[PDB]
């Protein structure tokens, strides 16, 4: 109970989910938590604090350096500023980070322990000190499909995603919900009138969607009632940075050669935002190395970790269990719609849904803390 | 101007879009429209009728048989009732139908004239009398990607769809909008308070979504804030009827051997409902028969018909131009996100958006009428 663990970014959305999980799992009984803040350093720490009842300065190298471990959800700009300074000052502790900044560095491991505990443990023995959560899309895909990769069955995969607002941030979630209000408000009286004409309702909704009152400052365009087929930076070659992460991070998590080199697994596709709060869904075309029976595939997938489940490939079950409505706020990672595609027995469809803030953000970080504790 | 054209199902949603389009394009000037009714036979026809100002009876074989052409948006149950009776009574006019019922009959053509005008014209010469619109998903996909098929360049395609409520019907659209009210209404006060906590808002939205007050009688489950990864009947083999239509109807529209036979092109994938009103979008993995340069692909797609629009594969253009917000209520069929995938030069991505009620429903029907008129 004497590991000194600094928490940075704990006030933000991802950090708040992390605090809740750490409390739920009893993690604070196992450590001495030290709370950092970008503002209000010297104020009172949160309830979780034990001996360190005062907030420390998030950009103070001297206070950060006293920690054995730092868990940060503060983001990439923070990492890019503070991390080099802290290491340059001689800090030799463990850095656990949600941000993308350090993911592809040779002295960092991308962490998803139900999938790559072996990669993590080997790196710890090799003296690695940087442990970085992967992109939410990749983490969620591998929590669902990791069994097939573990059995070396995947030739390649395309993923067409259906991504939630939470990946863009809290203000984006708020804008989505405000947009829902704009669209419903434009037709509230008409919806209450059974005799109203659908084409009038449709006209009114479109006029509201594309009008001045629709709040679009966060997304740039409507999300409610629509979709956005580009996420993150434009790499200038027809690929988004979100899409690029798929292949780069999948191969690194699994300890394979870099994307495009022999032995790597091609993972590619299109990343598209839809009007969901906090669950990402993905529709997969998977080429396997051989024609494996479906029953065997179901077992390989279901047995891979404690959170995946396979949803029977049937209408009612798929409608009720394979959706954001069912999965939001839970640690479950269902996969379903598993069948062979018309091209042949080596071609497999899949559809998976996972909570972006849990396995896609906070959960791997606290699990890495538990690995460092041997708990 | 003397072709007698019966209109059935003209008061429903698809029929109303059809009526608006026929008015816009001057179609009624070229025909004698005869309006049919299931519930008000003998009543007043719409004011854009000409000499036939009284509604005829939609199930009167005698009234129907007087038509040279019948265009029906009334649905499959109606077709299955009257069509076989009309034919058995010796009616030899043209039947133009939005419904799926007759699509796969050997004496019917699936119509999408900017893609298969040749198939349609050959069928007319050979005496075919049944011209049936295709499934919205396939029609919209082919409006965008048909150039590659027409050049015989496609080995296979998977399509992961993002489908609108309009495909399910007007009451489903209304439910989607009511659901948006339920979700926003649960948090409107919190949204208006800049200091409110996002995890409180999130909790409240989920409780509303899964609570008894969320209206779900039409979809069975939430759509707003969610998605539904199954559309239409369960075929009992892990495929929905909506997904089955992809391969079946793509091959038939194009005049290829039946899906699964030598020379057919496999089209398959997963059909997923999202919270949009009336545009379907689709994300495609396409295997081509050879490694075609991207500029050549773009030219083949753009030159295929007058409605496809290639959207440059850039962030700003994709966000602005490749969405339901842009496309809804228009005849434009954008396709973009076109690049080679990591597997190799023969693998192509694409993303397309199209209005379900226009090219996916009403538009091919009025265009077929124009073909019959020359």
């Amino acid at each position: 109970g004497s590991m000194n663990v600094g928490l940075v970014g704990w006030r933000g959305m991802v950090g708040s989910v992390l605090m809740q999980r750490m409390q739920e799992e009893g993690d604070f009984d196992l450590i001495e938590p030290v709370f950092f803040s970008t503002s209000n350093a010297g104020g009172k720490a949160p309830s979780f604090a034990k001996n360190e009842t005062t907030l420390k300065d998030a950009t103070s190298i001297d206070d950060l350096k006293k920690c054995d471990v730092i868990i940060t959800c503060q983001g990439g700009d923070y990492t890019n500023d503070v991390f080099p300074k802290l290491r340059a000052a001689g800090w030799n502790g463990y850095w656990i980070d949600a941000a993308s900044s350090l993911r592809m560095k040779d002295d960092a491991v991308i962490i998803l322990d139900p999938v790559n505990l072996n990669v993590i443990k080997d790196a710890l023995v090799n003296g690695t000190k940087n442990f970085i959560g992967g992109n939410c899309t990749v983490s969620l895909m591998l929590m669902a499909l990791g069994g097939l990769f573990r059995e070396n069955l995947v030739d390649w995969m395309t993923a067409m995603t259906y991504q939630a607002a939470s990946g863009a941030g809290a203000q984006n979630m708020r804008e989505l919900l405000a947009q829902m209000g704009t669209l419903n408000g434009a037709v509230a009286a008409q919806l209450a009138d059974p005799a109203s004409a659908i084409l009038d309702i449709d006209r009114r909704v479109l006029a509201a969607m594309n009008g001045d009152a629709m709040p679009t400052s966060q997304f740039g365009v409507p999300l409610a009632g629509s979709l956005i087929p580009w996420i993150d930076k434009d790499l200038g070659n027809g690929m988004s940075r979100e899409e690029w992460k798929g292949g780069a991070e999948t191969n690194k998590i699994l300890g394979k050669p870099a994307m495009g080199e022999p032995g790597s697994v091609p993972v590619d596709g299109l990343c598209v935002r839809i009007g969901a709060m906090r669950c990402h869904s993905q529709a997969l075309t998977i080429k396997l190395k051989k024609d494996v029976p479906l029953d065997e595939i179901n077992g390989i997938l279901a047995s891979a970790n404690d959170w995946v489940k396979v949803v029977p490939n049937e209408r009612e079950a798929s409608m009720r269990d394979l959706s954001p409505a069912k999965v939001t706020g839970t640690l479950s990672v269902p996969v379903g719609r598993l069948r062979k595609l018309a091209m042949g027995g080596e071609y497999l469809s899949a559809f998976t849904v996972g909570d972006q803030l849990l396995w896609g953000a906070a959960e791997p970080l606290r699990r890495m803390l538990r690995i460092l504790l041997d708990k």
